[PDB]
RNA sequence: UUAACGAAUUUAUGGAUAAAGUUUUAGAGCUAUG
DNA sequence: CAATACCTTTTATCCATAAATTCGT
DNA sequence: TTTAGGTATTG
RNA sequence: GUAGCAAGUUAAAAUAAGGCUAGUCCGUUAUCAACUUGAAAAAGUGGCACCGAGUCGGUGCUU
């Protein structure tokens, strides 16, 4: 005797319930709790308010720094390993130092001085290597043997900071001058060509390589500038091989098949020797010098500075930064002092200022301290040398910045390895492990891998094949990489639909084609002059014409099957085949491409090579890496020649299929004993498909499938799967969770209907005339200009696409009277350019219930002809224009014209309708067909929004919150409403599988628009009284129905619920926090009191604890007993749990009493005093609790006082609405008062009230459209929720934030259920 | 996901890396003047 | 106290898988 | 991308 | 301490406290009114009708 209505959304669920004539029901309520309010009454419709799901994507990043940390500070203490041995003959206590440079000399347990301990040597290094690049050059250029200590910090300098890992390949310090670079190319190609040799000449080989310009456009400058050679020609393909374009010698050498090749490509150092043997080994020379030319391109721009000097350019590049910085220091240092040595305190002195002294004291940006100085540069002479070098963006330039990024890890090792190989002959160890070192820089985990776990991570697959630990040396012989690559793909790869438990088939699998191939033939039929009726393919022929037609040729068209089969082979001159179209759908894509390499017909045949067959494939549409494919295919190799390998490993496949192996060809009836597969070739003449299988009782598989599913899942993992946000899930598992507590309400009792409803280019206007009135070659752009932002007034924006002429009437309009002209819609009411059109006069494109009439079309047909050519119309525009001459819009096309509109196709929400319609029909009925119980429906959005405007109930988001459940009430009506007429469109409709049919055109409706019936009266006559055609069921009554429908609206009480959540996450504010003689200054970590090493601040608070213990006071220490809220906080938490009482006594209390402690999670109830209500938004903080019910002809007025987008809806109408706002003008002062008595009744902020009302004061001469608007931002001071600032229109008013949470402690706490009706009250005494 | 295959973008989940930020210490502040 | 003002790590790169979405053949 | 809770200090 | 001036660009170390399963692992996502039951997953618990409407008020029958 109910129905329910849902408006879901990412913040709310919105909820209510309707009867059979419309009305909104209530009842009364038990209520729990020792207070005296034991029952109360509440109206069945609500909304569950919520803060957004997160995303783990967040989390997840947070995961990888958690890695890359514990993986460097692993870095670096292998290099410490190999040097300690060795170090501690040198220093003692050297690394310790090191360690220890962080604590605070009363805490240092060796030296204050790290590198070295006594304070005097110190301070020369520094002197000597004033950074570390500066060091770095040293160690790399210098032939002197230098201090263990200074080499260890280099190297792991290099090594905590590598650099990224984005190139493949290796560069060196010798490839940094292209032109020597090229030269050598020009060199050897010259050494090897007599008859063609090319000349160096004075190309500038330099600037033309390297250029931010395509790969391709800088080729071409290089051969435009040599005395004119073929881009195709052998010397461009290499200069274009170093470019990283892929050039293919074969035009040059004329070989039999193409061999390219790319240096960025797996494929080069053997694809090199392919090419090489056959033109000779003495060319090889040459390429090795092609790739070094692409290496110094490569580097060209990392590190665009002169290098020639040393083998460790990046350092080069630090130092001459470190310099110009000294430089330019003094130089402005000294110029300030000379004219302006006033500001030279506030700039290198001060801080806090963003000066020279803020940039390197202070924490201002790089960024920051360039604007504040440009200033400065351009008011004192000789600026200019020194301001070209701050748009230059190069001034003062820190050594390490945003900028590093950029340096690709090879470079920094060149400058490591050139440090090794300098000091190798001084110090033994580093000559033997020199290998064992580069390759911590170099090593890294490969992604396949996944972190390195021993069955202890949720994340991680990778496999080991000695269960020893990993380290970057001996990785390979530990680490099952390949194998690990397949778990890495098999895990994210999908399951079988129809039976879960197997993974999914390669989608190229051998296998799989047939039974793709198979399934669509059983189903073929074949009509011939001899035979009475249509019969299926017999099992024979399906063999036949797969052996015949799928394995001759790729793709079997239907001409081919009976000329080739038909006709050849069973000597039909003619027949017809009902069963498929124009060709075959499936093919053996496979069979082909293996049959081919192979080139074995028989070995694709004997089916004891299936099984080796289809691991081919698996192998093959896995992997990514060449030489991974080879370890798994070797097991192959004897049955194949060596050149059909060779060709095997080429093919990969792409993608992953439908089905498992074991439901095609593993599964096996127990009655018949054939297998899927089995049953598709050879059925007999009833000829089954693959659905027809699963779906036939007789035969197992129907029951053999449901016990694999069942074995079905909780909600949680029901939801879940579900695809989309990770926060409009949670909506659902809250929209589902509000559903089934109605239904406790209902007694136990399920509902019949159950409507369901979810939420979801200034500069385009300009460019879309601009160019309209190019190709039309027209002035009337030049005649009127206008602005891009004003195009958002459609009238003013149609007349623009238009050119100023009607498409009905062929006239010039008017520019300053588009109100007497109406917007017309090509087709009767869509609101979108493609189908609004302007013009003086909407009765001029003929009857407005036809499609604009043949006697416009024809004044016109040439104009919107005019407009296509210049897009300033689109062809959906334009072909429903001219529609009139394509017999009009259809029956049938006015079918897609109003079922197109309806019918949700959002597949999140298609599949909450299942959760919601399987969690209704539990019962079934004799027969195996489901019983449909209770109907779900699910609603477009918009065809309530439209009812709301078209109907007087006009939304308003923030003046208030009930609109949430006002959308539900409307969803709900609209929705029982559509389906009360017409049950031809459940199938369309509902999730219930009936049947609909589009024939229609059971006569019902003529008019194309749907939403009409509703109407009293109506645009061109309706019945105030409806019924449905067929049953007589009493459906609508535009009289009776619509007062309790604004009535309910205008209910002043709806169950606004906010869900109420332990606050999880991050412990605290993430910033670090100087050190501070603060008490809440979280601890870093244990042995850094905050007040010696700085500490964390601001911790989040996972829950409150009310406490009832004692406590002592004074010198006194009298114990005396309070009642307070204490927060726990996320890192507490933990700790809070285990013991409450030893954890509570360790925080201050004493005397606890243990059973009267209240955890009291965010959002968290409370009802004090007069009512009023408060939020818990902290331990210490309260937030807003009552919504202010506005009366609905506020709503109403302010949304047609607000005036939203000018006026939309028709003109005639417009004047009432026009009218309805002088009517209501003194409302204003109406609106205002609502808030004065609910403010003062609950908000209790006075202070800012004041500003307000003594502003609206200000205004009242100001226009109504202006001042309503600046009226509604008010009410986020009224609004639940958080205190948040609201301006009117000149002033800006503060938030009034509850700083003390005392109120809450003697009032009542409020449990509210999910409804928000079921509750229990707890009144507060100590 | 389509009446069927492909391509693309987006979002979701996952991996491997990078560069900045922040914090305490080390980079002997000197010269007049109590 | 309760106002008051102030605070709140970010910005890249590569690889994969999947739905869902809108194009194509 | 802006929220809305910490946090310290004032008249 | 106030005046004067020199100075500055780098480094080391930590990067959620931390946990045991000590892995070159894990540590911010989802999930949560209350009461009884449960290790948890979860299951259980709240008469109806009418008249009305400033955030639910009254009344009749059963209870």
């Amino acid at each position: 005797k109910y129905s329910i209505g849902l408006a879901i959304g990412t913040n709310s669920v919105g909820w209510a319930v309707i009867t059979d004539e419309y009305k909104v029901p209530s009842k009364k309520f038990k209520v729990l709790g020792n207070t005296d309010r034991h029952s109360i009454k509440k109206n069945l419709i609500g909304a569950l308010l919520f803060d957004s799901g997160e995303t783990a994507e967040a989390t997840r990043l947070k995961r990888t720094a958690r890695r890359r940390y514990t993986r460097r500070k692993n870095r670096i203490c292998y290099l410490q390993e190999i040097f300690s041995n060795e170090m501690a003959k040198v220093d003692d206590s050297f690394f310790h130092r090191l360690e220890e440079s962080f604590l605070v000399e009363e805490d240092k347990k060796h030296e204050r001085h790290p590198i070295f301990g006594n304070i005097v040597d110190e301070v020369a290094y520094h002197e000597k290597y004033p950074t570390i690049y500066h060091l770095r050059k040293k160690l790399v250029d210098s032939t002197d043997k230098a201090d263990l200590r200074l080499i260890y910090l280099a190297l792991a300098h290099m090594i905590k900071f590598r650099g990224h890992f984005l190139i493949e390949g290796d560069l060196n310090p010798d490839n940094s001058d292209v032109d020597k670079l090229f030269i050598q190319l020009v060199q050897t190609y010259n050494q090897l060509f007599e008859e063609n040799p090319i000349n160096a000449s004075g190309v500038d080989a330099k600037a033309i390589l390297s250029a931010r310009l395509s790969k391709s456009r800088r080729l071409e400058n290089l051969i435009a500038q040599l005395p004119g050679e073929k881009k195709n020609g052998l010397f461009g393909n290499l200069i274009a091989l170093s470019l990283g374009l892929t050039p293919n010698f074969k035009s040059n050498f004329d070989l039999a098949e193409d061999a390219k090749l790319q240096l960025s490509k797996d494929t080069y150092d053997d694809d090199l020797d392919n090419l090489l043997a056959q033109i000779g080994d003495q060319y090889a020379d040459l390429f090795l010098a092609a790739k070094n030319l692409s290496d110094a391109i490569l580097l060209s721009d990392i590190l665009r500075v002169n290098t020639e000097i040393t083998k460790a350019p990046l350092s080069a590049s630090m130092i001459k930064r470190y310099d110009e910085h000294h430089q330019d220091l003094t130089l402005l240092k000294a110029l300030v002092r000379q004219q302006l040595p006033e500001k030279y305190k506030e700039i290198f002195f001060d801080q806090s200022k963003n000066g020279y002294a803020g940039y390197i004291d202070g924490g201002a940006s790089q960024e920051e301290f360039y604007k504040f100085i440009k200033p400065i540069l351009e008011k004192m002479d000789g600026t200019e040398e020194l301001l070209v070098k701050l748009n230059r963006e190069d001034l003062l330039r820190k050594q390490r910045t945003f900028d590093n990024g950029s340096i690709p890890h090879q470079i920094h090792l060149g400058e490591l390895h050139a440090i090794l190989r300098r000091q190798e002959d001084f110090y033994p160890f580093l000559k033997d492990n020199r290998e064992k070192i580069e390759k911590i820089l170099t090593f890294r985990i490969p992604y396949y891998v996944g972190p390195l776990a021993r069955g202890n991570s949720r994340f991680a697959w990778m496999t080991r094949k000695s269960e020893e630990t990993i380290t970057p040396w001996n990785f390979e012989e530990v680490v099952d990489k390949g194998a690990s690559a397949q778990s890495f793909i098999e895990r994210m790869t999908n399951f079988d639909k129809n039976l879960p438990n197997e993974k999914v088939l390669p989608k190229h699998s051998l296998l799989y084609e047939y039974f793709t191939v198979y399934n669509e033939l059983t189903k073929v039929k074949y009509v011939t002059e001899g035979m009475r009726k249509p019969a299926f393919l017999s099992g024979e022929q399906k063999k036949a014409i797969v052996d015949l037609l799928f394995k001759t040729n790729r793709k079997v068209t239907v001409k081919q099957l009976k000329e080739d089969y038909f006709k050849k082979i069973e000597c039909f001159d003619s027949v017809e085949i009902s069963g498929v179209e124009d060709r075959f759908n499936a093919s053996l894509g496979t069979y082909h491409d293996l049959l081919k390499i192979i080139k074995d017909k028989d070995f694709l045949d004997n089916e004891e090579n299936e099984d080796i067959l289809e691991d081919i494939v698996l192998t093959l549409t896995l992997f990514e890496d060449r030489e991974m494919i080879e370890e798994r295919l070797k097991t192959y190799a004897h049955l194949f020649d060596d050149k059909v390998m060779k060709q095997l490993k080429r093919r990969r496949y792409t993608g992953w299929g439908r089905l498992s192996r074991k439901l095609i060809n593993g599964i096996r009836d127990k009655q018949s004993g054939k297998t899927i597969l089995d049953f598709l070739k050879s059925d007999g003449f009833a000829n089954r498909n693959f659905m027809q299988l699963i779906h036939d009782d007789s035969l197992t598989f129907k029951e053999d499938i449901q016990k694999a599913q069942v074995s079905g899942d909780s909600l949680h993992e029901h939801i879940a799967n579900l695809a989309g946000s990770p926060a409009i899930k949670k909506g659902i598992l809250q929209t589902v969770k509000v559903v089934d507590e109605l239904v406790k309400v209902m007694g136990r009792h399920k509902p019949e209907n159950i409507v369901i409803e979810m939420a979801r280019n200034s500069r385009e206007r300009m460019k879309r005339i601009e160019e309209g009135i190019k190709e039309l070659g027209s002035q009337i752009l030049k005649e009127h200009p206008v602005e891009n932002t004003q195009l958002q007034n459609e009238k003013l924006y149609l007349y623009y696409l238009q050119n100023g002429r009607d498409m009905y009437v062929d006239q010039e309009l008017d520019i300053n009277r588009l109100s007497d002209y109406d917007v017309d819609a090509i087709v009767p009411q869509d609101d979108s350019i493609d189908n609004k059109v302007l013009t003086r006069s909407d009765k001029n494109r003929g009857k407005s219930d036809n499609v604009p009439s043949e006697e416009v079309v024809k004044k016109m047909k040439n104009y919107w002809r005019q407009l296509l050519n210049a897009k300033l119309i689109t062809q959906r525009k334009f072909d429903n224009l001219t529609k009139a001459e394509r017999g009009g819009l259809s029956e049938l096309d006015k079918a897609g014209f109003i079922k197109r509109q309806l019918v949700e196709t959002r597949q999140i929400t298609k599949h909450v309708a299942q959760i919601l319609d399987s969690r209704m029909n539990t019962k079934y009925d004799e027969n195996d067909k489901l019983i449909r119980e209770v109907k779900v429906i699910t609603l477009k959005s918009k065809l309530v929004s439209d009812f709301r405007k078209d109907f007087q109930f006009y939304k308003v988001r923030e003046i208030n919150n009930y609109h949430h459940a006002h959308d539900a009430y409307l969803n709900a009506v609209v929705g029982t409403a559509l389906i009360k007429k017409y049950p031809k469109l459940e199938s369309e409709f509902v999730y219930g599988d009936k049947v609909y049919d589009v024939r229609k055109m059971a006569k019902y409706f003529f008019y194309s628009n749907i939403m009409n019936f509703f109407k009293t009266e109506i645009t061109l006559k309706r019945p105030l009284i409806e019924t449905n055609g067929e049953t007589g069921e009493i459906v609508w009554d535009k009289g009776r129905d619509f007062a309790t429908v604004r009535k309910v609206l205008s209910m002043p009480q709806v169950n606004i619920v906010k869900k109420t959540e332990v606050q999880t996450g991050g412990f605290s504010k993430e910033s670090i926090l100087p050190k501070r003689n603060s008490d809440k200054l979280i601890a870093r970590k244990k042995d850094w009191d905050p007040k010696k090493y700085g500490g964390f601040d601001s911790p989040t608070v996972a829950y409150s604890v009310l406490v009832v213990a004692k406590v002592e006071k004074g010198k006194s220490k009298k114990l005396k007993s309070v009642k307070e809220l204490l927060g726990i906080t996320i890192m507490e938490r933990s700790s809070f749990e285990k013991n409450p009482i030893d954890f509570l006594e360790a925080k201050g209390y004493k005397e606890v009493k243990k059973d009267l402690i209240i955890k009291l999670p965010k959002y968290s109830l409370f009802e004090l005093e007069n009512g009023r209500k408060r939020m818990l938004a902290s331990a210490g903080e309260l937030q807003k609790g009552n919504e202010l019910a506005l009366p609905s002809k506020y709503v109403n007025f302010l949304y047609l006082a607000s005036h939203y987008e000018k006026l939309k809806g028709s003109p005639e109408d417009n004047e009432q609405k026009q009218l309805f706002v002088e009517q209501h003008k003194h409302y204003l002062d109406e609106i205002i008062e609502q808030i004065s008595e609910f403010s003062k009744r609950v908000i209790l902020a006075d202070a800012n009230l004041d500003k307000v009302l003594s502003a609206y004061n200000k205004h009242r001469d100001k226009p109504i459209r202006e001042q309503a608007e600046n009226i509604i931002h008010l009410f986020t001071l009224t609004n639940l929720g958080a205190p948040a600032a609201f301006k009117y229109f000149d002033t800006t008013i503060d938030r009034k934030r509850y700083t003390s949470t005392k109120e809450v402690l003697d009032a009542t706490l409020i449990h509210q259920s999910i409804t928000g009706l079921y509750e229990t009250r707890i009144d507060l005494s100590q």
